[PDB]
This record gives C-alpha cells, structure tokens and sequence, in this order.
C-alpha cells in the first residue's frame, strides 16, 4: 500500500519540508476534500494533513479516467474509501452525470476538491448560490492556463475571490529554464546512437526550448547555427556563442527555391525546431541538404516541418521503430543507398509522447506546493464572513503573490543542501522590504 | 581637436544601431525643428549619439553631469564645433551648478525648446524648481536611470508633475545588455589587469545572484575557478543550484548578531578573492574578513562603497598604494607593516566600482543598444505632436511611461545586422496565425525572455 | 548479415578510406599472409581491405572464446569456410594447429603473419622451421605479448622482424579520450536515471580516463572533486578547475578509524574509482559516507573498493537489475524505511554484463587501420636480397613509424569535412621533414 | 651597472616579486632545501630569455644560490619595465629599457658575451630561441673549451641546437628541459590559453562575441590558443598541416578550412578562395614556420582585420611586402593602422585598411604582460635541476676518450619532475595520498620512486 508512496515520499522536498514545518499549530480547521484531479501515484499525496481534511476524500475524479487501478491496493488507511476505476468499459454517466457532486457534496459546506476547471464554475456554485460571504471550501484554484480567466466570472455575478496557481515564476522555470531538460537528450542520447563531435546542425527558433536546445549540443561539441524572426531572440543568440543565419536568401522569402542560399543548406545534417509556427521548414529547405539528414520535431504541436506533400512525393519507409529512412532523390531503384535519403529522428511529432512514455514527478513539486499553500493565504482571514460594503473593495483576480513562491522556493534550496541568509532588520527596510518578504515587483524578469 | 575626431573615427564603426538610423530614416527627417537640452556625461560615444542626433536635423545643446567624468580632449572637438562644454574640472567645484545653469537660461527671455535628454540630472531641482511655468513648450523628457523612474512616478502620484516623461531602463535591450553581458566580458580583464593571477584552480565568493551575479558567475567560471553563491532570495538562489555552483552562507545557520562566535570559519579560511554584487549595506562586514584566507583579494561591483566594510579597515587595518588599481591592507594593525610579512589584504580600488577603474567597460558594442533606445524615444515624442492637442487634452496625458515594444526591437535589428546575421522576415500568411504582425512586436508585455 | 556489413562499412572511414584511395596501386603483390584473430564484425572489413591490395589471406581459428555462432550467416556467402566454438575447448586447439598450417600434407610458406595472442609465433619455429628464415616479419596484436616477443628475440629463437600495432597516438585520443567517456553518463543514467545538477561526486584518479569522467560530470551542473597519488596528474587536474583531495587524513592510511576525514565524506552524494588499484576505497572510509550514496567502479580491476565487507559483515537487498541496496544497521536487524543504506551500481564490477551498451563498434577500427599499413611498410624491404651481415641491423622490433600514423588521421579529418594545407618547398626545408613524410620525432608527446 | 631611464621603477618590481615567490612554491621550496649546502658553487651560467617579473626570480634565487650570471633580453617587446629595474637593483648585470630598434637588439645579445672589451669566461649557457649558443657558436668559437653546459628553453631553439650536432659543428652538451612534462604540457599550454585574449582586448577592445577568426597551426600553443578565444563567445577556424593535430582539432569541436583551395599554393591570384576569408575579421599565426600568410592571401581579406602572431619569429606574417606598398598609420603604441589603398595616398575617412598587433612579432609579451606566476614556475624548477646536474661534471675537464659519450643531449629524469609536480600541487591546496607498502607490490614501483613508464605521454 503505502510502499509505493515511499518510493517517492521525500523525493519530493518541498511538499515534504512543509508537513515537518507545519505540524504545529494546524491550519485549514474546516472543509473536507474530495479531490478530481487525475490520481497518480504521486498525486494521491497532495493531502498533507489528512486530518485537517475529510480523511476519507474518495477521489471524486471529475475530470476523464482520473482514479488509477493502483487505488485499491495503495489507498487503505482508516476510513477512507476510493473506487478504483480506470477507463470507460462501463458507462460512465452513471457516475459523472449522476456524480456525488450532491451526495457527497452535501450544501452544508465542509467540502472541497480543489480541481482542474472547477467544475461547472458558475452553474456548478449557482447550483447552491448561498456560499458567497460564506466561504468554507474551495474557492476556485483550478491552475488550468487553458480556464485562464474565463471573463464569464468577471462579468457574470460570481465574484467568489480566485487565485488560480499558475503562471507562477518556479513553475516555468523548473520546466524549460533547468529540470526538465532531457528533450533534446532523449534522441541526441542513444536515440541516434552516434557520436556528434565535429558535425554540423541547425536549430531554428531561440525561446526557451531553443536556449536549452542550444548548450546542450555545444557541450557535446557540435557546430550550431540558429535562425530568428524576432530581434531580441537573435541578438541574444549571437551575444552567447552563435552565428545567426536564415534559411532563405538576402533575408527575405517570397517565391520559389531562388530564395534559398544553397551553400549553407548542403553542409547540415541535423534539424532541430524549437518553434510552434505552421511552415517553418516547408518542401524547399529540405530539397537542399548534405545528401543525409535527421529530423527532430521538439516544437508545440505536429503542424510543423512539411505538409501533406512529403508523405506522397518522397516514400516513408521505416526500418526502426521512430527512424525512418525518407528518401529524396532515389527514383526507382528500389534500394535508396546511393546517399540519396533522410532518417527521421523522430516520428513526426513530440518525443516526449511517441519516444518516451514515463515521465518523472519531479516537475509536479513545485505545482502541488503552492496549490497546497494558496489555501492559507486564502482561509485565514476569510473576509466573506465580513458586511458587504468592504467586499467589494478588494474584488480581482490575481495570480498567486511573491511570498507563496519564494517559501516553496527555500524547501528546494535546502533539500539539496544549503543556507540562504536572513535579513537583519536594518538591511530590510534600506531596501524597502520586509524581513519574511517579498523581495522583487512583478516587472522583474530573474 | 583634430586627433580627438580621430579617436572618434575609429570607433564610429562598431555602432551599427546608431549609425544605421542615419540611413533608415535618410531625407525624412522625422525630428525637423525639434530642439534638444541635455547634460549627458561628455564620452567618445555620446559624441557618437549627438552626432547622430545632428544628421536627422535637430539641433542640440549639452553640458556636463558630474564634472567628475570628463575626458578633457574630447571636448575640444565639440569646442571647435561651436556647442558650449563645461567637461574641464572646476577649480573650487563651483562649476557644477554653475555651468549647468548657463545653457539653461539664455538672455533675458524665454526660447523654444521642446525635448530634454538628461541622464539622472538635477533639473527638478531648476526648472521643476525654479519656473514649472515653462514646461508649457517642453513634450517630453528622457531618463535613464533606474531609480529616476520611481521618483518620477511618486511626484506623478503626488501631482506636482507638469510634462510626461518616458524612461527606458526598463527596455530588454538595456537591461539584458548593460548588465548581464558587459560584466561577463569586463570581469576577467579588470582582475587580470591589476593581478595578473592563474585563475585556474582558486576560489572565488560570490555575493547576490541578480543581472550582474549571473554574469559575474559566468566569467570567473569560463576560466576555470571554482565559485560559490550567497543570496538572500530563495527563487534567485534557486537559479545558482541549476547553475552547478553550491549555496552557501558567511553566517552560523543564516543567523547574523554581532558576535564573533556566529561566523563559520571553515568556509571563509579556503577562499581566494570576494565580489559583492547587491545594491545593499554590509553584505560583508568585519567578521567576514577575520576568517578569510590570508593573501585575499576584494572586490566591489555594487553601486557605493557601503556595500562591503572600508570605514573599519581605514581605523584598523593598514594601507599601502602602488597603482591606483591595488592596494595593500595589512590583517595586523595599523601602527605599521613589514615588507615581507604574509598578513595583508589587496583590495581592487577602494570599494567602488572595478569596471571602471580598470578599463572602459563596455567598449562599443554593448552601449551601442543602450544609446540607440534614447534618439528612438524622442521621434516618438515629436510624433505625437502635443502643440497640435488641445489644452483640454493635456491633463490626459500626463503619465509616466516606457518605450513600446515595437521601437524596441528596431534598436536590436540592427545590432544583429552588425555581426552580419540575417533575419528572417514572416509571410502575411504566418503571422496572422500566431497572432501577430509582420511588423508589430511577437511577444506580449509580461513575457520573461 | 549483408545489414549489418552495410552499417559497419560506413561507420569506418578510414579502412574505407584506404579502400577508394590505395586501389590501383597494389601493394600486395608478392604476399603470402595467414592471420587470426578475435572474431569480430570488424575483422571481415579487415580482411577484405587486406584482400583488395592483392594479397593472398588465409583465415584460421586462435581464440576460444572470441568465436560465435551468429556470424555463421555472414560467412555462408564466403567460399570460405571458418569454425566457432563456445567455451573453453582447449583440447581441439590442436585440431586448428595442425589442420589449419598443414594444408595437404605438406609444408607451407608464409612471406609475412599477422595473428593474435602473442602466443602462435612460436608454434612456426617448433613445427616447420625451414622456411621461418624466409619470413619479411611479424605483426601481433595483444596486450603483454610483445614482452614476450622481445624476451625471445634477446633470446634468440624466432628470427623475424617485428613490429606492434597497440601503441599509437592515433588510437589512443580515440578511445582514451572519446571513446571511455561514453559509460559513465549510460551509467549514471542507468542507475539514478533523474536530474543532478548541484549535488556533489567524488572521482578516483586522474591519469587517462579520470579527465574524461570529471569533464562529463561537470557540464551536468556538478561540483567534482579528484583524488590522487600522482603528483603530475594531481597538477593537470587544479589546472582544469578542480579540487584534491583526500580521504585519509594528510595522506597516511594507517588502517584505524581516527585517521579518516569524515567531514568531507559526510556530505558526498556519489564515488567513483578510476584506478587499477588495491583498497583505494576500504570498509572504514565506506562506513563514514553519507546515507543514500551510490557507489561505482569504472576502473579495471573487481577489487577496488573494499567489496564482500557489506557482503559478510552487513546486509544485502534486491533493486533495478544493477542496483544494489546495502543496509548499514548491521547484520540484520531494520525497519520498513529506515535511513542508513547505502546503493550499489555494478559491485565493483564491469558494466559488461548488461549495465550498460558498451562502447560502439568504432574502437576496433582505430586500431584495425595501422595493421594495414604496418603490412605494408613490413613488406617493401628485400629480405631475401639483404645479406646476412645487414640482417642483423633488420633483427629488430620497432613501433610503427610515425609516417603511417599521419595516413590514418588524414583520412579521418576529410570525413567530417576539411581540408589539410599542402607544404612549399621552401618551407619544407626550413623545418627539415619531407613534403610527404614524418612531421613530428620519436620524443613528441602530443 | 646598469641604464634604466628612472631607478624609481624598481620598486614596482619588488613588490611584485614578493606576490611572485608567495606564488612560486617550488621554485622557493627548492630553494631553501639547497640553500645550506650550495652544490652549484662555481657555477657560470650566462643567460638570454624573456626577462620578465617571472623570469627575475630565477636569477634572483642563482645569484643567492651562490653562482654568477649575466642576462640579456630575448627581443623587441619582450621585457617588462619593472621586471628589468628589478633585477638591476640586485646588482646584477642587466641592458633592458623601453623602446629598442632590430639594430640595437644584435648589439645587447653580443654585448653579454663580452666583459669591458674583453671576452668573458663562462661554463654554462642558458639560452631562449637558439640567438645566443649561435652567435658564440660561430664568431667565436674559442669559448666553447670552457663552457660545457647549454639549458634551452622553446621549443625551437631546440631544434636550431639539434641541427649543430648532425653537421658535427656542435661542441658542449646541453640538457632538453623542454622536453619535462611540467614544461611541455604546462607553460606552452595553458599559458597562451590565459594571455592570448587578455593581449587581443589591451589592445582592440573589441567585443568577441559573435565574431570569427582563424587561427593557423594546432600544436601546443594552437590548442591554448584556440581553448582562449572560443571561451569567449568567438566562432574560430583552425588550419593544420600535421593529420594528427587537425583531427584533434577536429575533435574538440572547431573546423578545418584552408586559405587557398585544395591546399594547393602556387602564387597565382586562383589559388587564394576569396569567399571563405571574406568573413573573417581575426587571424592569428602559431606554426613558427616561414611565410604563412602570403601578399595574395593578406590583401584578399574582409575589411578592418585584426593581424597577430604568437610565433617565435616575424617570417609568419610578409610585413615587408605591405611595408613598402601600403602606407602605414599609428593608433596607439604597439598597434598600428594600414591602409591598403596605394603607397602613400590615404584619409582619414577610407574604408579598406587593416589593423596589425605588435607588428608581426610575439603579441602576448607586446601589448600584455605575458604568461602567469603559477605557469612559470614549472619550468625554471627544471632548468635549476638540470643546470646543478651538469655544472658537477666539469666536461671541460673530462678526458678526450670520454668526451666521445659525454658530448650529447641529455634529459632530466622523472623523479625530478616528480618532485617539482608535488611541490607546486601543494600550494593549490590539494593532499596527495601516500601509498602504503600492500600497494607497491600491485602498481609495480617504489613509494617514493617513478609512478610512469617513459613511453607514457599524459
Ligand atoms: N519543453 C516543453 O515542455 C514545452 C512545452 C510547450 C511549449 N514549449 C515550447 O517552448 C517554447 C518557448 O516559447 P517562447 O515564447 O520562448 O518561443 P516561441 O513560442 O515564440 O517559439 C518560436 C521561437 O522562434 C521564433 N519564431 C517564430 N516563428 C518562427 C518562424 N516561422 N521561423 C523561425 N523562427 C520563428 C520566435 O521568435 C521564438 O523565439 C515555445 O516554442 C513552445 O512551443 C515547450
Ligand atoms: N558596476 C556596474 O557595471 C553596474 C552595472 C549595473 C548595475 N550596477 C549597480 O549595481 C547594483 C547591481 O544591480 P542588479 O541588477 O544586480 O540588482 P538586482 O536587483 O537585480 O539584484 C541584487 C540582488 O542582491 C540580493 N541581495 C540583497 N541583499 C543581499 C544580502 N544581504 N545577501 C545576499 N543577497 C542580497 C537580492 O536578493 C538581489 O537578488 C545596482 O545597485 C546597480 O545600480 C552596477
Ligand atoms: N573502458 C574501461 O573501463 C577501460 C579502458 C582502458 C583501460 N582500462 C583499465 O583502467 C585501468 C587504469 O588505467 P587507465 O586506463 O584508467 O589509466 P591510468 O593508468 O593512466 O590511470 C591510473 C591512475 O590511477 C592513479 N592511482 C593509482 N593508485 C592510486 C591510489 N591509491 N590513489 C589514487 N590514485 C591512484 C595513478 O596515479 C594514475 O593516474 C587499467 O588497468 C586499464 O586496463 C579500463
Ligand atoms: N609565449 C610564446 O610566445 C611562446 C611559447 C611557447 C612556444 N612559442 C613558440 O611556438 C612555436 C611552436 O610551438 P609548439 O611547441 O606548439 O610547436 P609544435 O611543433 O608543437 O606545433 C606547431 C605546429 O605548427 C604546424 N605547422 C608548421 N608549418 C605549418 C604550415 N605550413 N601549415 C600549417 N601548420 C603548420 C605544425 O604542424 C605543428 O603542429 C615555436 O616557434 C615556439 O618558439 C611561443
Ligand atoms: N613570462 C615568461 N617569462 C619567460 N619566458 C616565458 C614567459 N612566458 C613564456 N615564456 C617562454 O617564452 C618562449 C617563447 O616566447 C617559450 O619557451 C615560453 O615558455
């Protein structure tokens, strides 16, 4: 049961440094929890005190196939019950249509799921539209970049206060800034089993995927050059160590392959798009390479690289599970050895979903911790229980504040081990800031 | 006067933004009739910028900041130009105020003139002062300084504010140039200048991890040194533990009270040299240079000289000067030092700034993008064309801004084009999609680039 | 069989290169050569690259181990054929010896061999001696064997010339440099399989393959340290930006508990032993180390650390295939989760097994190029025109001239793409070296 | 004696050779070892290398070691001002200053072998670049009976000296230190690798990021060389003629171009390739041979060009075919400006000119200090070592049927090296482990003894 949540249980130091930080004085004295969000293995651990909660939660699942078959077998302390479903073999409505929305969530509060889109948001509260000035449970933390704002709240008459815990500035930066940067290191790995030192390879776009694109390969000892639209970007790519260089000639595309420079495409044979635009590398690069090239699509989405021209004109054999051998100009012959072909380095579209299944629970630290921690700097004052004159002098939607990211920040400074100094309290107010914090505005870029 | 145009001449050519606007906008002279007051310090560059200024057919009038700064040849080519320079020192110092006032105020009577350039200047203190009155002509002010822009919105706040202002510290190409890269090329050179030390396989300290931390941790690393990070802020001293370097601090559990017994003397006996780079009050007090490594070297890239201790030093501690770059400050006393002793300290200047007390800093290339968002700030507000506005109108505008993402990204063109790359320009059918011009800036307000 | 020659001929520039380059000049004409060595893939590219110059090869059987079974297809369409054996079928060697020399019941000539083992020369001296004094030479590869071939040259015996193909500076950067640093990162990968970019490792030895372990680390975003006992490596290591130190106080290991610095040893996360060594990691530096450490071996030998102390002394466990979780309560004696173990990744033991891939098929190939040319060079000279007084200046054994070294980096730099810049005469002159032969001496170290 | 144009620049010197031994361990670890028994009593080393605030010490240490010795500078820009006052103030017999013309440099390297218009009787010879054993070597031949020791220290004056005794004219033994892996591996490598970039921005200010340049030759100083500019954000290009060190080159993740097509020179304007070397805005020469960068490569180049060369010579760069054809301008000292459009027509205002460093001769020693402290010492620890083991023998003393086997080059063996590896190790802070007897058996040598066989080339 609980053996599996000891396989990662303090592998995630901040959820862990806040239960050894708050067993004192408990805090969220009030509603249940049920819970929608999908039930990991690491998930289900995201109840902290699951005695300042319902302690039986049950795992609503809400959203599709949430709960694991690993339920039943992990989740079995005292008094609390999980179902144990996975997939749709049976039907379904029958619990979601039909869902304890009103069997367990009883209108007399002491209830909470703390889910991905809320719900129903406004039909869901107006379903009992009493809880405002009343708040004892959730109060729409529901992450969800995709639920944004949802300006229906806005204009609309639910004015519950939301803070939703993303956009947040540890949550990016543990995923494209550092941790998470074995993208391009899971074909440049043993993807390609080759050794990379002395070739040639173009990475197009410099965001974020593209900056930690970029140092890998140098490191491994390649030969990069990288593209740009936007001027920031491509000064920022030739300030490090790269030239900046365009497909097309002069500077400008028009027509036709008359506006290509054909001296530096004939000498590349690894391609790299760190972009998420429809033609970035059309049918008119790729009909100039060094006879032998791989592609490797890391950008957003599949609409990249060609269109539904290169399926037909050029055959798709495959010879290795996401390696192909994509000819160019091997008419006839039927063996396509003469140098004339292109290996795909991927399949087509994302590595992180056709190359690799797993994924580690590592990026979800810094998301659970301050999803956990919103509920303080909600509760705690509760200023609905307060006459309504003074309710609608504080009512906006703000991302999560400075000082819920900064504490979750030094349970990870010290996990790996490390001291960060305290402000004595002449130096704090020099400055203009409080000992505990916060330090920056939200102008600043880090 | 002749030899300084040719100091000029030769490093007219590694400015491309500059030079470029000379040539972009040739024969239309957006800035026609617009006349320009300001006191940028007199340099080889901003002889550049002005030169620029001139060739769009503006006309402007400069004198001197600080007096202090001055490269006294230069201004004989501005001399012999015909604009007034008061660069040369003051014999008393009574020219600082002094010569400030002259270009002000001509005659008897006032003149028209719409546009100021200044550069963290006192002139709140004479015509905000003295005759807010005259702002009647004035459109625009430009500043760059990144405490300016805070004082600038308080007295916006506090409504004595007459004219708008637009400040351009907050641009990407000021900030990820001017601090982050520059420091990164500047460090090395200003302590190999003064030390002529192997690098190699010392130990270095490291204190605050902002703009200049990370380029200071990116230089002494690319040597080959072993550097630690000390901050203050955990999301800013997460970054140094992705960064490969290991947190540590100069105190007894992060805890500071005074006391001899707090400071953790293993750390502080294996370090080499020390680099301050916050913009706070004893980072690195005295406790801090008892258990340092004997033969160690400071340094200071902050903003004053109270960010690491030199009034205790100067009333315990030794001193001895060879160059103005090194100093010797013995770990004894003060009542005297021997020849050959070991116990001494080196001190790279006297706790100021060591980019420029070992070399220029940014030489040409980086303070080309800092000076280009300037000229491009002020077509901008003759554009807008506030004597056409009514007066109803006037009370509207009065607000403190910064410089639109699309001008912005002009200045870094043509940068790029410098090192001769090329870029790349997006077809009609692109750039609809993503939501974006061909022309108008491609990332929101609130990206981090 | 024919899939697997098509990728190994083209993952060996240089044999391929010789192949296209020496052809229509055929130095190989008046040869009679017999080799054996270890079966591998590269050694049919070897021989047809022998073969294509003319040369009359004959192929036996030397090895026991080193034959297998699978490449029974690829040899099926030789003419050719070869025999493999499993395990140790020392008995039927001398089957092979007397089959494979005796052709048809008579003697036979040989103008120049070129075995493995270092052990078959002398098989030609006891068997048919007649016609040994009419072989040009002998080119052996092994390790330690040229000891013996120059023990029986002082002491007679076999009168041939001689000359090796293992020392080289072309084979060394190879392998030494970019071939070894290929394990660790598989290894660690394998074993931690998570990001570790700011915890702390420590590397034993820096003489070879220690700056090619704590160059790979470093670049992952950790602080290495290097220990070790020579005092010119220790000087190349602070040179790059490390750290020595050492786990015995001052130096001296006195073999007591009270002369170990367990300061430093409580705060590393991961040990590596480079060095061919005894002891350098004992059981009383093993029981001061931090919890949760890993422990692995990269060096030659089983018996480094001090290995079967936690075997007989401690507790042992079962993890991820080669994971090995070693409890530090003692004998036995623990509860559920406990804190003091430490992880095994190999035991002290090789990789082979199935840790880890191995090293690519390439490191035979830059060592299976100087044979070729070490034929060649071994073969203009007229032993049977020299007289017996000059023969004994031509009884000698020499390393391969550096003249052939230079043939073989120079077609390995075309192939990345380059070009090498061609002497004047009047420049050639001024340093003393032919336009066209050795440019650096014996003494040279690179 | 002395001539110095102020004796208050010695003071800088002494300070700094303060910083300098509390930075050379072994060099005055050495020292105090040997200081209470004096083995080189008698000693007569004359000495000609790059004289500068490193090089002080060891004349520093000899003269206090007990021995004699007279010093010259090595080249044009090679002395430091302050290194020089230093020595003189020692009382030592030193000519160094700043500014020297060619003509003068011939009068300073002669001017030490002779002693108040007479010759001077010396047994030892500690030469950098081959310029002073050739010059005794010929012109006066007489005092080679005497002496019988000469140290060399580059690597190519070794081969100046090896040339001697194939054609027999060579008379006295020498000792290879150059040959010492804390020579080779350490002052000619890593020294570069911190000197090169400090010498390009003393005197350009340019910023490296972004830009190319080309660097020719990939040896010892090559590969510093190459570690120094790329570490700065440069995108460099390195041409060889040795296989081996291109496809090093090639390994560590650079390109391998070469100026004129296929490799092949010939002198004609179609051998040049135009397109490659018109985006290159440095060039930087390391081979040490003769004309490598030729009139039809240096006036085929991108506009506003930096020229340098760390090479031992000038014959790296033809600055005598752009002397007399192109007119040439002063920016600075140690930098000049030339413009390529005619013999002497030129403004202010042209666009086509190229700019030169330190003229052609070595930039690292012109427009910067030089190699550091730490890099120095493991050479001058050697050349102590070998000097004190060939002054004992006395081979001008020795028999003439001995002299047939001690009239060789001869090396240093590795245990001294050893100990000079250890004691400069020790002052970075580092512990090295001691081995206890069980390991000997194993490794297969002594505790104390050589850890290395000699074909092992680190
Ligand atoms: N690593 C992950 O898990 C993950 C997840 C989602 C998205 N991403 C990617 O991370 C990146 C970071 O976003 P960002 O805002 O820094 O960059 P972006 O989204 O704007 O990506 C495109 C980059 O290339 C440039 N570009 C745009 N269109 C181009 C075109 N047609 N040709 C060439 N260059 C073009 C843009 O200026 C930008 O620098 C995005 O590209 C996004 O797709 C990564
Ligand atoms: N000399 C130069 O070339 C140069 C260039 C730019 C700016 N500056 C000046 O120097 C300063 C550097 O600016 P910046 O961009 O780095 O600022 P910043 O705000 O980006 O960073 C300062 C950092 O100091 C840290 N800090 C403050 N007190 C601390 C303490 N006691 N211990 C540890 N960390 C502490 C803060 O957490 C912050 O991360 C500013 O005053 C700026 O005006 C100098
Ligand atoms: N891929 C591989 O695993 C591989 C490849 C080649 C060789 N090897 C084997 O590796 C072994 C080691 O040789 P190498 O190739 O690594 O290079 P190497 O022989 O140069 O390395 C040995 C180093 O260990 C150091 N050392 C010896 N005893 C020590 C001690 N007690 N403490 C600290 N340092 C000590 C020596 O000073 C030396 O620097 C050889 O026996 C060789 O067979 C392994
Ligand atoms: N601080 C200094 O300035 C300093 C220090 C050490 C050595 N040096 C000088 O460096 C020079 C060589 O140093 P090294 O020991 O590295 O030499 P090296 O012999 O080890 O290598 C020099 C390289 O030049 C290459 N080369 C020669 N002619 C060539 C040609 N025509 N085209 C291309 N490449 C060519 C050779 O292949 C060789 O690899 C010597 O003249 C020495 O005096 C100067
Ligand atoms: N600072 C220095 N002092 C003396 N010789 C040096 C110095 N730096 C380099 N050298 C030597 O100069 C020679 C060629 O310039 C080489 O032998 C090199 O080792």
């Amino acid at each position: 049961g609980r053996r599996e949540l000891i396989i990662a249980e303090s592998e995630m130091p901040a959820l862990m440094g806040l239960r050894r930080k708050y067993a004192g004085q408990q805090p969220l004295k009030g509603a249940k929890i049920l819970g929608c969000i999908h039930m990991t293995i690491q998930t289900g651990v995201l109840i902290e005190t699951l005695v300042a909660l319902g302690a039986e939660v049950r795992w609503s699942s809400c959203n599709i196939f949430s709960t694991q078959d690993q339920a039943a077998a992990a989740i079995a302390a005292a008094g609390i019950p999980v179902f144990a479903w996975k997939g749709e073999t049976e039907e379904e409505y029958e619990w979601c249509i039909e869902q304890t929305i009103l069997k367990d969530g009883q209108p007399w509060d002491a209830n909470m799921v703390l889910d991905d889109g809320g719900d129903l948001t406004e039909i869901l509260h107006k379903k009992y539209p009493q809880m405002l000035e009343r708040i004892h449970g959730i109060t729409e933390e529901t992450t969800t970049g995709v639920h944004r704002l949802l300006d229906m709240l806005k204009n609309g008459t639910l004015k519950v206060p939301a803070i939703n815990v993303n956009d947040s500035v540890t949550k990016s930066k543990n995923d494209n800034k550092y941790g998470c940067r074995h993208s391009l290191n899971d074909a440049i790995k043993r993807g390609t089993d080759h050794l990379l030192s002395g070739k040639q390879a173009l990475v197009i776009g410099y965001g974020d995927v593209g900056k930690g694109s970029s140092q890998s390969l140098r490191q491994e000892g390649m030969i990069v050059k990288v593209a740009e639209v936007d001027p920031i970007c491509a000064m920022q790519a030739c300030m490090d160590g790269f030239e900046v260089v365009s497909p097309y000639k002069n500077g400008i595309n028009d027509g036709t392959e008359a506006s290509i420079d054909a001296a530096l495409l004939g000498k590349i044979d690894l391609i790299v798009t760190t972009t998420g635009n429809v033609n970035v590398c059309d049918a008119n690069m790729l009909k100039a390479l060094k006879k032998r090239a791989v592609v490797c699509n890391i950008g957003h989405f599949d609409n990249e690289i060609d269109t539904a021209f290169m399926r037909k004109n050029w055959a798709w054999e495959e010879v290795k599970p996401q390696v192909h051998k994509i000819h160019r100009t091997g008419k006839d012959g039927f063996d396509a050895h003469n140098d004339d072909y292109l290996i795909l380095l991927a399949e087509g579209r994302l590595v992180n979903l056709g190359n690799a299944t797993g994924h580690p629970s590592r990026i979800m630290d810094g998301s659970f911790a301050n999803q956990v921690l919103a509920q303080i700097h909600l509760f705690e004052q509760k200023y609905a229980d307060l006459p309504a004159a003074e309710k609608a002098k504080r009512l906006s939607v703000e991302v999560l504040p400075k000082k819920l990211d900064e504490e979750v920040a030094l349970e990870m400074v010290k996990g790996f081990g490390g001291v960060v100094t305290q402000l004595t309290p002449k130096q704090a107010e020099y400055i203009g800031v409080s000992v505990e914090g916060p330090f920056k505005p939200d102008t600043y870029r880090y």
